[PDB]
């Protein structure tokens, strides 16, 4: 791909330790950049594996759920042959909820400047 990426930053950017294609957790830093999801599943797997900044997401042609109710999740499903069904938890860190609910809320209505910007 190269180097010619920006730091975006315009929607949200966590990190949420998830399961992908029903494979084994992964730490992938969600970055939501203009109207795509893509996240570097910075996958702990031994040493050559992981993914760098491979796996991605368009709010194109994706299929989305979304669990609440105290259990926010996030749920994408393929509606595009190859991609899984990989869901988000709130595996954020210590105390937190309402910072993920934010993040489903994005995905509702993503880019923060299409409704109103701040900072």
């Amino acid at each position: 791909m190269g180097d010619t990426g920006k730091l975006g930053r315009i929607i949200r950017h966590d990190a949420f330790q998830v399961w992908e294609g029903d494979e084994p957790p992964k730490l992938r830093y969600v970055f939501l950049f203009r109207n795509k999801i893509m996240f570097t599943e910075q996958d702990a797997s031994t040493s050559p594996p992981s993914y760098t900044h491979y796996s991605s997401i368009r709010l194109d042609k994706y299929n989305i759920r979304q669990h609440t109710t105290d259990e926010d999740t996030i749920v994408l499903q393929p509606q595009e042959p190859g991609l899984p069904s990989f869901r988000i938890k709130p595996k954020d860190f210590e105390t937190s909820e309402y910072v993920r609910k934010a993040w489903l809320r994005d995905i509702a209505e993503e880019q923060e400047k299409y409704a109103a910007e701040r900072d």
